[PDB]
């Protein structure tokens, strides 16, 4: 809720959007380290408010992980995988085989989940709880 410069604020959250070139490890590596996680849709709220500070041409990383196909959707955060929540692109071909990582992507003029290589460099949103709160003596000392 209280984050430094341009994370967008949401709820307790802050949502930060990249345009540079990362992969799924990448991002997920450049991220954590800063206390945050990848763009890891909680609610439909998280998505539907996101979109409107992410530039409708670019494809942005989700939180989503899955490393072998196994079909272990979770984010990489604390967020399990929502049942009533699932806003996949379509019956999308893509390319996605291996490891599976779903980005917000617009397409087809629709902003929605395509889940691609994690190997791929792409787009990404980068998102930190209110742990600014925690972080009092914590920053104070780094």
């Amino acid at each position: 809720m209280v984050c430094p410069i341009d994370w967008r604020a949401f709820q307790s959250n802050c949502y930060f959007p990249l345009t540079d070139n990362k992969t799924w490890a990448e991002s997920e590596r450049n991220c954590s380290g800063m206390g945050a996680h990848l763009m890891t849709i909680s609610t439909e709220a998280e998505q539907n408010f996101i979109i409107q500070f992410l530039d409708r041409r670019l494809s942005y990383f989700l939180g989503l992980r899955d490393e072998n196909a196994k079909g272990q959707w979770r984010w990489v955060d604390q967020t399990p995988f929502n049942p009533r929540r699932v806003f996949w692109h379509k019956n999308e071909p893509d390319n996605s085989q291996g490891e599976n990582c779903v980005v917000l992507v617009y397409n087809q003029d629709k902003w929605a989940w395509n889940d691609v290589p994690c190997n791929f460099e792409a787009s990404r949103i980068c998102k930190i709880p209110g742990t600014t709160l925690n972080a009092e003596n914590l920053y104070f000392q780094s």
